[PDB]
């Protein structure tokens, strides 16, 4: 009873050419693709490139697979794949793609009267993901995925998503889980490009990343923020105290120059300021202009106490003030 | 009298399809999994993934390959697994699975008279397990290990462990040594997943981790608590001694800063504050304080000395009682 | 209708030797090259290697492939690519250069009536470019791509660029994207090298980089600048107050001496000294000279103050001129 | 002349199965193994494992290969090792082993007229070695290498050491060089398994690494006993000067501290204190005490000044007759 | 006229053994190697290995690949290697070898009439050289670059160098360029080696490599100099001043410990001091004996305040000539 399938599989790959596309010169090959992301890969900043797991899924028509039997589908494994035609898809961005190959090669092939064909594919692409980090660490990343056919154009072969948008790509509940970055959704579209070679449909999924913060507020801006506070109670200390107040100004300057050097170690190389930047620079201006009220302070101690002591009673009252302000302004614009 | 084997190996595989399953249309497949943790694998929290290596075994019944013959066993190697058909048993969380193939392919295959087979395969799999880091250190992992078939369904194939779950799972004595874990134990459980492609039944086996502290105590706990522990020295030195006092608050509450940049190195970039961040910010508070007790001391130490130094006298027992306290509430806390 | 199609690639291949060139011992093969740079790969200053991925396409003809058919050409994919010649074409500088085999071989193969042959290949190599660091960070950079036949000498396979140097490479406008350096542009060029196996023709490619800056001013320049005036802030303090300045001579002398070692820690270890090393030297000679001024000072503030104030006076105007007149040469030098 | 060779390789292959091991249902085959470490790897304190390479050869008895003809050996190479049967042999504590392909797979291939088979073959095994590192770094380390059948039982295959222990394992000269290990000697064992698929021998080799002092001492030790000493320096300025004590004691402890944190970065993070860490411990208190000391005699420099001078003279002499007096104890126990 | 080359092909594989060596039996097969080197790697201290990418090139006389035709070569690639017998090269210090495949594997294939068979093959090493770090930074490494047969001895497959030394070996221009080594030279030898399998010939290539200094004087020399210098102020202000000269002295010493933790940080982990680590140790003793020097005289400052000024006055120019005096003996010893 099960010889039945053995004649139907030599049947089919009886006469058959898998170096030829089904309907060649008869009509246009249309291949439609369904995504499942098992689990969505570390984001590497500094690489520019992202992770990714998922289920890829192709399904045509092949005429040539055409059968009967008792039973309208034919579940397969990848010991088939090889011996009929397959879409030559690849993925335009992706920097290194490897499959999966235990315990055994991780593909299906299914088949049904009619010849329609379903062939799932599990990968994973390291993709790459242009970033622009202006308001890093408040920046919405929008990471692609690109792929289509390689050898065969528009003219033979076209991709379109099954279904709606929703069902085209589906991400895992426990799969959008990041470190450092939200997922708040997913968008696919289409595109024509123009090569050399020919015109080919290119086939598009944009995954929305929304950085979560909260890292860098433990790591960067609170010993940012408790440095410059630390650097105000040198105003309460005497004059005469030279020496104590020495030290407040020359610690938190340098505290504050190896905070934006250790900010950056992680953060990639790009030769433009970042909102974290800018925030890091402002905190070095409040310590460094707290050492520099002490030495204009220390130099008319003499000469006109009088004005020493208003200067560093005013700046008590003063520095808090403008650091505070400037904190509502700097949250309130990244963050609105 | 060794060509009897020959002739047997060669009538299986006559009028052998290893393209469908046994049973085919007239029953559903059933797999029998029994797993050896030869060693369980360094634990990456950075990457949320864990290592590890298995001699993955698989049973199942096939009657085309009934034989008759002197033995009622036939030990093979991996040359013959190739010929048969295996299910397709692939990892959904295994990020990245290879094999070992020296000297030879770690692959065993036994038949028996009734067409039992029996297939080993040795895997070492790159597993992920994400981790809510809220109590850590004081936290317990639960690392899953799910498995099934890529594309025969629930109603071809079933998966389903062998004998209790103790001899299901077995972790080797040695194999359980981790540097900053404890394995506690494993459990293993079922459950029908519904997809596109149809319903597929998973086998999920998890190890519960209890992670062991005395790392984090000797490099992140105790410096912080003996900074603390050296600032207040600053009480007990004279006010006068502005310069001598400014030392210690100065350079104890850099050392605490650093000591949480330097802690969370290590530890993943979660955007979330856990028991040891707690710990730090609490220990930051207390040397921080200390310096604006001799700042605000040192601010009348000349309009009303007489509270200065009741002040200067009584926080040299409040400090160390209070964080004496807070260490019994924090540590009974996270280990109760 | 679509068994012609086999007929035609079945009798291509009868009667044909892959081992043997086309026109062998009666002409030379020409082979068209056409590159189009898909990303232009991070640059790796340590390791002095580029990557570099690309869709790299070959051209030739080839009289054994002629064929009559409705259609003029024949699509196809990399199944055919192994039972016909083609070039043994690789790169001389490529240090370690893989394909792309997902989800398909990234190869493509077309076929004219006439016999020409259009072969393409993706690939991603991680080719070598030595650097001169001598005007680093103003350094502009030209990293090359050789590559050519391996066994076929000059006199056998001839490589040529096709159409103008412009179609010859073409850069992606996104692929030319780098976090340090800016692609100005692109050239193309050839060359016969004699070697003891014979005479072979070189396809050169080089691409000009300029290194942008901006990453090292915020990182290197900025913390030296902000330093070097730091150290100044001491001349206008008392000069009884020894401790006071001497914490300002000390602190930036050795500030500036870790920043000479962590901005070298990301660069190549070259046995050379740069543009920035000699700013980061001058900056220490201007730190280390001030505290020299304190030093003379403190030694002669007794037996000749007179002269102590004027040189500590002067101090405040001389350093911060020559800093500043320093600083203007050096950049229009480096940047002219 | 040459043609009796091809005659004697083409009449063993025939009628040869190589799925079924030589004397089987007959008796048990008996294999000798001979190893040759070229080169023992480094040893990853951090993995716990230990890179090695080495010729493994293999020794057994097959009378389907016996030949008569005018020699008495057929060398060859990797060509005819898959053509025969060989022994399934695998590394248990291998967490990954790859084999030397270029130029040529480095196997080595010889029978004899009686069927006597050598198969040698070059392999790189990144095994598995867990330590105790409770004597650290006065701790001696023994690495072993288990290796045995995967799918033959001890009823069919058996491993055993050929000759004596010292021929059985061999390390070159040269190899047996590591930066931080001394490898004392080798030792060899063998034991039977009982597993759920049957009873297995297997063949263990230890190899017994006693680790070299030295670069802690430069590294770790040093830098400590110097900070010791610094710190009781202190103890010879006069008590009045308490910015300048103060500055010692405060130097100090961070010193300590961030030796204790630089000094476990290399090494493995293990949940349990080392023979090093109670030596920084040790240390630690040292320099802690030191400032305690000054601390309390700041404390009482007013009402009793006699016994602030009697503590600090006696502290100068006290504090470096333990400090030594401790270092005979330590590295006498630990060197014992 | 294209086919005629197919008949010959054809011709000379019939009746051809591959497994067995040219001149079996009849007398011993001799090979003759050529090597160019087309860039000599990155040099890895720290693992004590040095990659290299060469064209390796071997010579050979084979009698059953004579053939008559109209030309005396035939030019081929790397489809024909596998169809005939080339030698089993194997590098006996390689610790991980891999070839090149892309776009095609780099290998040629060359015949003349009377049998000869050039083999052409690019690899990349990574071999091993093991240095004697004594003399670091002035020191030079000679890494040598074994090969030979892997299963055929001396008695029927011998090595020999062809043509002169400097034939035999030819490196690169360019490819000679490394960021901390000069390559003065290599050098070529032979020797026989005894071993359990036979005696087999060893082809044995040296790279003599002359370390190039400049990174550690920018990078640790200096550093420590200048240090050593900025100490020696302390000795050019009062004594009275002990707050400003302890500052001096715990910071050097400090600056100086960290120094030392720093340069070994690239360096191997090697047990035994180097050349660098005594001018660091000796520079250590300088700033250390000169914070002695302040605290002995701040001891006797007042019993005997005579003989505190000579000894600060005598130190300013004591010290500057011992580490003046040092460095010209140090460098002298080291540099010639
Ligand atoms: C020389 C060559 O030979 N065969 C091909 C070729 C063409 C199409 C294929 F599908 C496969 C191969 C080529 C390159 O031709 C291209 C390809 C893509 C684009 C293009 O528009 N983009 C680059 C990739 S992208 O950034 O994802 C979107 C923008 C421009 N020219
Ligand atoms: C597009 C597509 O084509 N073939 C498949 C497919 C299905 C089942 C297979 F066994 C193999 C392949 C798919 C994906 O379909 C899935 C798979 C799993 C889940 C699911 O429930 N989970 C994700 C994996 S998990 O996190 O381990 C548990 C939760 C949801 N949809
Ligand atoms: C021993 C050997 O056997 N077959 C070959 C060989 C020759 C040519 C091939 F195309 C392939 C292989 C060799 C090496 O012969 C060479 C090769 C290149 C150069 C040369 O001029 N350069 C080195 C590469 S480069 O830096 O890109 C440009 C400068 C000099 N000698
Ligand atoms: C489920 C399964 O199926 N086939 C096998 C199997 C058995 C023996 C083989 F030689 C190959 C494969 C298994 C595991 O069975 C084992 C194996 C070893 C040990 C054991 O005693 N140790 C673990 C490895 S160890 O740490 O080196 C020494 C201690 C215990 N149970
Ligand atoms: C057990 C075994 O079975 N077949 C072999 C074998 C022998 C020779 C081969 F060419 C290939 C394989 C072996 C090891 O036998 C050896 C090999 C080399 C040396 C030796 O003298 N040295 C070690 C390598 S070295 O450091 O480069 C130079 C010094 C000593 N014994
Ligand atoms: C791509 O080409 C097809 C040709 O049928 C056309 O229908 C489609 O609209 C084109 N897509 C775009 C985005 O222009
Ligand atoms: C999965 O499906 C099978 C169908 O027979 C059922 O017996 C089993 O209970 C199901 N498992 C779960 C967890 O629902
Ligand atoms: C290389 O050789 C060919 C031989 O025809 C010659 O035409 C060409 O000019 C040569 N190229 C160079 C750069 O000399
Ligand atoms: C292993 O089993 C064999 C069976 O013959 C026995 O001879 C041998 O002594 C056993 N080894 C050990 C260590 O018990
Ligand atoms: C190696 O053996 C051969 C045998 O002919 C001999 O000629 C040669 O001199 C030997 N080489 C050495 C270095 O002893």
């Amino acid at each position: 009873n099960i010889t039945i399938f053995t004649r139907i599989l030599d049947g089919l790959l009886d006469g058959y050419d898998n170096r030829l596309r089904p309907g060649l010169g008869e009509r246009i090959t249309q291949v439609r693709t369904d995504m499942y992301v098992n689990s969505f890969g570390p984001v590497s900043d500094t690489e520019m490139e992202y992770t990714i797991d998922i289920f890829f899924a192709q399904t045509w028509k092949d005429e040539r697979l055409r059968f009967k039997g008792p039973m309208q589908r034919l579940p397969l494994n990848n010991l088939l794949a090889s011996k009929i035609w397959t879409p030559d898809t690849f993925f335009h961005n992706g920097k290194k793609s490897f499959a999966h190959w235990m315990t055994t090669p991780n593909r299906m092939l299914r088949i049904w009267n009619d010849g329609r064909v379903l062939y799932t594919l599990r990968l994973t692409i390291s993709a790459e993901c242009p970033m622009d980090l202006e308001d890093f660490p408040m920046d919405e990343q929008n990471c692609p995925l690109k792929f289509g056919s390689y050898a065969y154009p528009n003219s033979e072969v076209v991709y379109v998503w099954t279904n709606g948008s929703t069902k085209s790509v589906v991400v895992a509940e426990d799969g959008s889980r990041l470190n450092q970055y939200h997922l708040m959704g997913q968008t696919v579209g289409t595109e024509n490009i123009s090569t050399s070679t020919g015109e080919y449909t290119i086939m598009t999924a944009h995954f929305h990343l929304k950085r979560k913060i909260g890292y860098f507020v433990i790591q960067t801006y609170l010993p940012c923020i408790m440095t410059v506070i630390l650097s105000q109670v040198s105003f309460w200390l005497n004059r005469e105290s030279v020496a104590a107040r020495t030290v407040f100004g020359v610690t938190t300057v340098l505290t504050m120059t190896t905070l934006s050097i250790s900010a950056r170690n992680s953060l990639p190389k790009v030769a433009y300021a970042t909102a974290m930047d800018w925030f890091i620079a402002v905190c070095y201006a409040f310590v460094f202009s707290a050492l520099l009220e002490f030495a204009f302070v220390n130099y008319i101690t003499k000469s006109q106490p009088a004005r020493a002591a208003k200067i560093d009673k005013m700046s008590r009252i003063v520095f808090p003030i403008l650091f505070g302000t400037f904190n509502l302004v700097y949250w309130a614009t990244y963050l609105n």
